[PDB]
């Protein structure tokens, strides 16, 4: 009778909220899909260990183009659960598929998770001051994405952070690292001469959020950009100018240069 | 030697995290703050009763005067839990309560959970939209903070979107409708004539998130400022221009006039 869209977290099969555990237990049918994001810590048959139900993964081709001849044809006689990493709407296009839900005469309900726009408060910057967010986006023959690094510029301007979430190729298995991310940003930053990103830019990477030893750094450019920061996934933040307590927990909790303490208010 | 900081989620008892769960239940002592937020859809009996354990709540005072004191002497020797609403390390605050943990010689861990931050995204709002974020204060005596008004402002004229945090009176459990919240936003721009908020300014109204039955609301204030959006928390936010599918969910969904399809697209 039922569509739930349930959000599983950020890194393992235990990030799912108890609400969405109870209910995903009960569904008839449960489906999936696993390529808006990649969960590090966990794998399908713990999922469906966890929740007790066979678990139908979808493509995006799957998703986008058949949801309603797939999913929504089961969720007009039974109770139907659709599982997504972290929250489920949260830089997605799900949300459209309730749409689709309703057109097809089908009630749906969400669940939400943790999600990385949020968590990136374990960085220590302040939430509240994140401005407009932006992908980076692998190069794809002769189109090179750039819009991200207006983004930044806009922000910054501001006084504002930038969340930069990194892309993913599911399918073929590559998930962009920070440090991929820092490079093309340099090469952006060299065709626009914004001095937006350069090797003394203060940036902050977040790897692995959800586990319980995520890897946080912050530090100049130049310095981190051939760091390893671990297993993906990993998200890239360019802070605006910082607070003082923010500075201090750059410093103290993710390993940034003391200099970073003295901010040029 | 451990402090682990897991947040409870968005409205009742379920909204905490498998492993937050788990995690809180196998804890030697359990602390709560319920002054960054509350949790309208339970209470401390019923969160007790599911973690299994006697929950210490802590007023902000104790927090922000006393919390290695109180706190981190027994996570010295112990494991220790300090339970938040939603995601650990949203509220500023929390992010400095780690930097006391490492001096005083103890080790922290963050276990996330969904926050209203990241869960806006049930309006059918993209995420990467929404700009800088703020808080609407109740005015007293001759106090009349309206720095809000600027953040819309300056976020809408950059075509994003305006989460608008509603005040609270923890202490007494004392919610800010989005009505109250409207009110004072068309008081403010009496005041400052910026033409940032009028009756004929598009909002969308999320209450209880986190709840099977949240009201997701889209309008014009004119015709949502008397309605009964039910129950709290109110969240308001005030959409910069519209991406015709944030459109098209909102009317499909949130009830929004058809106007808005011509009008703020
Ligand atoms: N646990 C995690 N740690 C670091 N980055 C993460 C992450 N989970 C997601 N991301 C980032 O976000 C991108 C997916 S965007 C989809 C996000 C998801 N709906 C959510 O709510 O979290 C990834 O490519 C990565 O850059």
């Amino acid at each position: 009778m039922v569509l739930y869209f349930i959000g599983l977290g950020l890194y393992d099969e235990r990030d799912i909220t108890v609400k969405g555990l109870e209910i995903a237990k009960k569904c008839d049918y449960v489906f999936a899909e696993f390529y808006t994001s990649l969960m590090a810590g966990t794998t399908l048959g713990r999922i469906q260990k966890l929740i007790g139900k066979e678990i139908r993964v979808l493509s995006r081709e799957d998703v986008e183009l058949n949801f309603e001849k797939i999913v929504l044809p089961l969720a007009k006689e039974n109770d139907v659960a659709f599982l997504t990493p972290g929250d489920p709407l949260v830089a997605t296009t799900h949300a459209e598929l309730r749409i689709r839900a309703k057109r097809a005469g089908v009630e749906s309900y969400v669940i939400h998770a943790p999600s990385i726009y949020s968590a990136v408060g374990i960085t220590g910057l302040h939430i509240y001051k994140f401005g407009k967010s932006a992908t980076v986006a692998y190069p794809e023959g002769n189109w090179f994405p750039t819009s991200y690094y207006d983004v930044i510029k806009e922000n910054a301007e501001r006084g504002l952070h930038t969340l930069l979430f990194l892309d993913i190729k599911a399918e073929k298995r590559m998930y962009m690292t920070a440090n991929e991310a820092m490079e093309l940003l340099l090469k952006v930053e060299d065709m626009k001469k914004g001095g937006v990103f350069t090797d003394d830019t203060l940036v902050v990477v977040l790897a692995r959020a959800g586990s319980l030893n995520p890897t946080i750094r912050a530090g100049y450019v130049k310095d981190l950009i051939r760091e390893d920061f671990g297993d993906p996934p990993h998200i890239l933040i360019v802070p605006g100018k910082l607070h003082i307590v923010e500075a201090e927990y750059l410093v103290e909790i993710a390993g940034a240069p003391r200099e970073i303490l003295r901010v040029n208010v």
